């Protein structure tokens, strides 16, 4: 609850290229003889610019597709950023799926560097996909503590 | 400063989601499938018995590029002497009673500022609501 500390990263341009995998009723091996689905899933790297674009970090993480009891469509996010001044800050949750174009947030923890010890929130919220490959997110971390 | 709690036992209740094709609303418009999911509640002993926190989170079945079926993982430990760990990453499915581990991060109490290892093996699923592990976690820096 302390927040002697504040780092407020607003405004992070987030070039991030997608590898998405479609998922589905696993084929063979171990996998097939359950009755489970593997969730559609983004492997995702990317770099990190301040609004002059001035590169700050880049990041990198997996999300995977999945609903909740309710049926309400989710994604769980695993991930990290590493910035240029030399700390890395992880961040990893479930945010609601839809609407797709609206700010999503997980929580974050600052683990070297200027971050450690500090926690909050990383936010991302996609602006456009300029092809299947590449989404241009807008994004912003708070970490106090 | 190193923390190793070691010998963790850990009574997971488990809510597991098959998933599948939606079949309605937004998500029946895109190409995707929602993975297979456990959502899981639990309570951390040591060795002697005495509760030390819990843990909350949630795991979601997805593949690698090869064909490998992993489990992603977000969650967190509270533990009663007032600190929260957080730990998250993806891990092989496959076998599934053999130790698994993720990085985890100190945030809070006499954790917070360590990162580290947070390992869990499962032990007997008497119940598919049921989950008995053995887990550990280590911290530094
Ligand atoms: C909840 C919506 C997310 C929010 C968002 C920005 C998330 C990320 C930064 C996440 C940390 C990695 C990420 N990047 C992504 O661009 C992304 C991701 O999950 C998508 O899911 C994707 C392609 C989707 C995939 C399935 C088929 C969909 O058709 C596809 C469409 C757009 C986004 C949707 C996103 O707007
Ligand atoms: C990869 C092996 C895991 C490792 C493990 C202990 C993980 C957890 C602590 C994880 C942090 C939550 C967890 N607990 C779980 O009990 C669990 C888990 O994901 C399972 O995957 C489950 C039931 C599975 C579900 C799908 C249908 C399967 O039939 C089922 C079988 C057993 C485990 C598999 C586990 O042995």
């Amino acid at each position: 609850m302390s927040t002697v500390t504040t780092i407020n990263l607003e405004d992070i341009k987030e070039i991030m290229h997608t590898t998405i995998r479609l998922g589905g009723k696993p084929e063979s091996g171990e996998a097939a003889e359950l009755p489970i689905f593997l969730g559609s899933s983004v492997e995702f790297e990317a770099e990190l610019y301040d609004a002059d674009g001035t590169q700050i970090g880049t990041a990198k993480g997996t999300s995977v597709i999945f609903a909740e009891a309710d049926g309400t469509v989710m994604q769980i996010v695993s991930a990290f950023d590493d910035y240029t001044d030399g700390g890395r800050v992880t961040w990893s949750g479930a945010y609601t799926m839809f609407p797709t174009d609206e700010p999503k947030s997980v929580p974050a923890q600052g683990v070297s560097g200027r971050y450690r010890g500090l926690s909050g929130t990383r936010t991302f919220q996609l602006l456009e996909r300029p092809d299947p490959g590449t989404s241009l997110v807008r994004s912003s971390l708070v970490l106090n503590g």
